[PDB]
């Protein structure tokens, strides 16, 4: 039962999202503490670059594996199966 | 490599997020088609129940694996390594 750890570099037009996987659960505090650890062997760059370094350290030092990305599909819970199917068909066009 | 597929059921009080992992990459369209595929087998329920049926179908029929959840930390891209450290500490204490 794997767990997902995301690191975000916030930006107006060029945000960075890194999704890491681990087989174990890390509490939020443990998670933050991991970044402090990374902060010791990495350069003093700004976050948009530092995020890359922290990711590299979690992977090498603690067994996180980087995922290729995340795709999402959402609907209101109240939405009938017919309207869901409606919305999906409209989205798919001829790729059905 | 490994890819994440998240199904969301939006609600006023009990939103539900389900995170699925797969070894293989599926386009959004293919992911949508997977839902239609599951719809062939599933009940006539509203989405808040349907989502659970779709998840189970993706898992048992398509080799998707459910993840336990998702945790996230974010900072402004422009933020210095110095201030990042300070926020982390502020949060921890």
């Amino acid at each position: 039962d794997m767990h997902i750890y995301e690191l975000v570099s916030r930006d107006r037009t060029h945000p960075v999202r890194i999704y890491l996987l681990h087989s174990e659960y890390w509490t939020e505090d443990e998670f933050y503490n991991l970044l402090l650890e990374a902060f010791q062997r990495s350069s003093a760059s700004d976050w948009h670059l530092q995020i890359l370094e922290v990711s590299k350290y979690l992977v090498t030092a603690h067994g996180f594996v980087e995922a290729g990305g995340l795709q999402e599909i959402g609907f209101p819970g109240e939405l009938s199966k017919t309207e869901v199917r409606r919305r999906i068909n409209a989205f798919l066009g001829k790729d059905r």
